[PDB]
């Protein structure tokens, strides 16, 4: 997307963006850390996915 909006980022954006079952605060949280956060943030779409999981298929 803009000029931080990336790598790691975008792919983790999308693979946000892309959770079935997980839409809520979630969902919220990680766009507002995506918006914030460089690299640190691909462990936490690990957790956003697992938070997916954690609602549906854990």
């Amino acid at each position: 997307v803009d000029n931080k909006f990336n790598k790691e980022q975008q792919n983790a954006f999308y693979e946000i963006l892309h959770l079935p079952n997980l839409n809520e605060e979630q969902r919220n949280a990680f766009i507002q850390s995506l918006k914030d956060d460089p690299s640190q943030s691909a462990n936490l779409l690990a957790e956003a996915k697992k938070l997916n999981d954690a609602q549906a298929p854990k």
